[PDB]
């Protein structure tokens, strides 16, 4: 089986595509002039054997799944679950007509529906495309592939899916399931399950492409734990033709209408993707732990992304007992890209393309918080001031990354300094979590990272050398001023917020309290205790099409 075929229809764009700015040579946006040398690299035979570890762990997982009831959501909640700026559909409607439940939206909704329910063979079409995503050089990054279904399709997931999807990974994986940790809670994990090993040793583990590993075989298996669900009976029925007719595969279609070839991997823009990926990655793991025989090995997935925690049994011992596991995995259908490293030092691993790092609160005290090399969010930052994007990753950056030395110095500096200057400090502006899409106001953001990170997140200081010097040589290397200029710059913009008062003060008080050397004694902000933050860091949506406002 092989993960694509084509016919050579090109992955043709559907509107003019940027790929510089207007050292910002270094900063570039991927189009679908690279989208071939990333069909190349999708593009291979799956060769999959299971084993008794494999199904002694998929019983485990389904005996979980077993306790779970599942709700089918009303059309109007589907409705309401998609993104303003959502793909409009090919039948003449568009996202804003589906929120509205406009009559054409709602009936050809209804449609697509009674379609799952009578057609339980024929493949549904997608849409191939290439990503338009920015980066910073180093060799040059291809674009990414999506494939995803007609809007009504979408809606109809949705509506079979989305409580599933919502809830049966956490039910199934427990506190393995990474989506619903906070970065303070995810830390709290890393750390607390670290300092429970009497000697720890622990790994990421870098799929090569998985949406393209994941079989015909997995994507059924995906299905079987979700059946063990208490469903309607039409949420059973359209679980099982969305498996046969779209999740397992199906025809490629470019914007331009052609067919461009067939799939029989997993799609990335289906509602399924995040949760499907966990559970796989989940099941292969646990069950390539086994094979391995690591002792007392914690897990952390997030869709692709893997974490192992565990009892070291020597240095000669572990490496041997990776190959072990990479080798299991490789059976699973799950080679990997770079070979997996045994690591010693909890900071050394890289996860959700982040490490753990310490600095000291106000106290002295240490605080673990999670940071990254700040290349690619300052990359795709620069892009969003010189062009309009849609998904501000920078303000998913500052809410994520809070407690981070290069968050605060700059990214908060910066683009409050630009708020500040063209007025637009109350407006809303979208970004994504996890996958999914959120409307925040850059004014309520002081309340917002207190209750994601703490207090401590306004006071932290004496970072870690090694952290240090990554933030100052990406600065360096992409022409951005240092630190110093930065702290002269948060100085201004905090003498205007505050003189503005109000939500400003707030902001110019909490945000920027490192810059000035005579602090100010910050105390718990009122109204983050009472924000209500549901839904936030409940389950994982990449590609699944979600919006929260
Ligand atoms: C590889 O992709 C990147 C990455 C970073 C930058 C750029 C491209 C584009 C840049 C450099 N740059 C960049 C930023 C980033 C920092 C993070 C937030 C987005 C902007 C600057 C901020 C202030 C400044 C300059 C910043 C800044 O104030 N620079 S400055 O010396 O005072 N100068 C007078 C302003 C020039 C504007 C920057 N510029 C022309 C760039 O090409």
């Amino acid at each position: 089986s092989m993960s694509y075929t084509w016919t050579g229809a090109l992955i043709t764009p559907c509107a003019a595509e940027e790929s510089k700015l207007p050292h910002h040579n270094m900063v570039y946006a991927t189009t679908s002039r690279s989208a071939s040398l990333r069909q190349k690299k999708v593009t291979f035979d799956r060769l999959q054997v299971l084993d008794d570890h494999y199904r002694d762990v998929l019983k485990e997982m389904k005996a979980k799944a077993s306790t779970v009831k599942a709700k089918l959501l009303s059309i109007e909640e589907a409705c309401k679950l998609t993104p303003p700026h959502s793909a409009k559909s090919k039948f003449g409607y568009g996202a804003k007509d589906v929120r509205n439940l406009s009559s054409r939206a709602v009936n050809h909704i209804r449609s697509v529906w009674e379609d799952l329910l009578e057609d339980t063979e024929t493949p549904i079409d997608t849409t191939i495309m290439a990503k338009s995503e920015v980066f910073c050089v180093q060799g040059r990054k291809p674009a990414r592939l999506i494939v995803f279904p007609d809007l009504g399709v979408r809606v109809c997931e949705k509506m079979a899916l989305y409580d599933v999807v919502s809830t049966l990974p956490q039910a199934v994986m427990g506190s393995s399931y990474g989506f619903q940790y906070s970065p303070k809670q995810r830390v709290e994990f890393l750390v607390n399950t670290w300092k429970s090993k009497k000697c720890p040793m622990g790994f990421s583990y870098d799929t090569r492409c998985f949406d393209s590993t994941v079989t015909e075989s997995d994507i059924r298996v995906e299905e079987s734990i979700y059946q063990c669900c208490d469903l309607a009976p039409e949420a059973r029925q359209a679980i099982r033709s969305l498996t046969e007719r779209l999740y397992i595969g199906g025809p490629l279609t470019n914007s331009k209408g052609q067919n461009c070839g067939y799939r029989r991997c997993r799609a990335s823009g289906v509602l399924t993707t995040s949760c499907g990926n966990t559970l796989t990655c989940y099941l292969k793991a646990t069950a390539a732990c086994r094979a391995a025989k690591l002792q007392d090995c914690t897990m952390l997935v997030n869709g692709d992304d893997l974490v192992v925690i565990c009892e070291s049994a020597g240095t000669q011992e572990d490496a041997a007992a990776l190959r072990a596991f990479t080798e299991a995995m490789t059976r699973y259908s799950a080679p990997p890209g770079d070979p997996p490293q045994p690591e010693y030092d909890l900071e050394l691993i890289t996860s959700c393309s982040s490490n753990v790092s310490v600095a000291h609160d106000a106290s002295g005290k240490r605080v673990y918080y999670l940071t990254r090399d700040p290349t690619t969010p300052l990359a795709r930052a620069a892009w969003e001031t010189a062009r309009h994007t849609p998904i501000n990753s920078w303000l998913g950056n500052i809410i994520m990354y809070a407690p981070t030395l290069w968050a605060r110095m700059i990214l908060m500096t910066h683009f409050f300094s630009i708020l500040l200057a063209q007025e637009q400090l109350e407006k809303a502006l979208d970004c994504q979590i996890y996958g999914a899409c959120y409307s925040i106001e850059p004014l309520d953001l002081p309340q917002i990272i207190e209750r994601l990170h703490g207090l401590s997140a306004f006071t932290l200081h004496s970072y870690s050398p090694g952290e240090i010097n990554r933030v100052a040589s990406c600065l360096r290397k992409l022409g951005v001023p240092p630190l110093r200029t930065w702290r002269h710059r948060a100085r201004s913009v905090r003498a205007k917020l505050l003189s503005q008062g109000g939500r400003a003060a707030t902001c110019g008080r909490y945000l920027f309290n490192w810059a000035v050397r005579t602090k100010l004694k910050l105390t718990p902000i009122p109204a983050a205790s009472q924000l209500d933050l549901s839904g936030w860091f409940v389950a994982g949506y990449s590609g699944g099409d979600i919006y929260h406002s």
